[PDB]
């Protein structure tokens, strides 16, 4: 109360304008039709977890995650794949809150670690560089 | 012929010493019992693809991958999670060959891109930094 985090649920297909607004802030604007299709696919996958930051019923942040297996040990970790706070809600600790809740959520799912990649243009260690090739 | 890449298959549970040797080169030595359990779990997941480099029946490299959905567009990409060439087979283009085959494999699965993180201690762009927190 009254800022909560909760997982995406099917009622959230009635809130696509709010989600579109966040994807725009993320730098990937879209439309409600395509977003509906995409989120339907993502949220029906057992390994993907879309965690939402809610303020007075409005979605004001999202943390899109996937739970992964290590190839090198028998354990699991979480990867944060998308993270955004609404452009009008910045510098008020919501980013900190949504990240902390993402970690807590991951820990409950027995993840040994949480990881993410961020662009170049709290206890997190940066010891890898990302390399991407378009195919 | 006679260097091939192929996916891991169940006959490869008879070659765990070869796989253990690669995990050691990877920096994560293990034993055959635990490795059997781990690879059983990983290879029974529809999204994970363990591609092997084979030379005269011997496993001399591995590329462990997972196929992922973008949160921000309706498409997929591949992540390379583990990549190693046998310590006695270095500087002979096997790394190049196994990477090229990983990309080709990914492209056939309709991946738009292939990505990986590498430590700090060919057409790939490096525009992200990795951040990891232990939980």
């Amino acid at each position: 109360m009254s800022i909560i985090t909760r997982l995406f649920n099917n009622s959230d297909f009635e809130k696509l304008n709010q989600l579109c607004k966040l994807y725009d802030d993320l730098g990937y604007p879209t439309n409600e039709n395509d977003l509906k299709k995409r989120l339907k696919k993502i949220t029906n996958h057992d390994d993907y977890f879309l965690l939402l930051l809610i303020k007075e019923n409005k979605i004001i942040g999202l943390s899109g995650m996937c739970k992964m297996m290590f190839y090198e040990k028998n354990a699991e970790y979480m990867r944060i794949l998308a993270f955004v706070i609404h452009s009008e809600f910045r510098k008020k600790g919501y980013g900190k809150r949504l990240l902390a809740d993402s970690e807590e959520f991951s820990k409950r799912l027995n993840c040994k670690a949480i990881t993410l990649n961020s662009g170049n243009r709290n206890g997190y260690v940066s010891n890898t560089s990302g390399f991407t090739k378009q195919l």
